[PDB]
């Protein structure tokens, strides 16, 4: 339902992918790759779902701009009409 993302703690890709793996309790052997994650939005994950990603510029910056292809899959899975709602602080 909520999942929250420091990204002031955020050191790189891997660290959002698993991140993401506990906050939205993500399959045991998920793949922590941008295709894992599309595949866990359309059939793992529940909705309504609202992500939080706070210091988000921060996180872009440690993770050479690898948080925004991230932040992309939840778009895209909102503009398929997945019911997420991101706020970025």
């Amino acid at each position: 339902k909520k999942a929250v993302i420091n990204g002031e703690q955020i050191r790189s890709i891997s660290d959002l992918h698993q991140t993401l793996k506990k906050e939205l309790a993500l399959a045991e052997y998920y793949g922590e790759n941008l295709d894992a994650l599309w595949d866990a939005l359309t059939g793992w994950v529940e909705y309504p779902l609202v992500l939080e990603w706070r210091q988000f510029e921060q996180s872009k910056q440690l993770t050479e701009n690898g948080a925004e292809s991230v932040l992309q899959v939840f778009r895209e899975a909102k503009a398929e009409g997945a019911d997420i709602t991101i706020i970025l602080s």
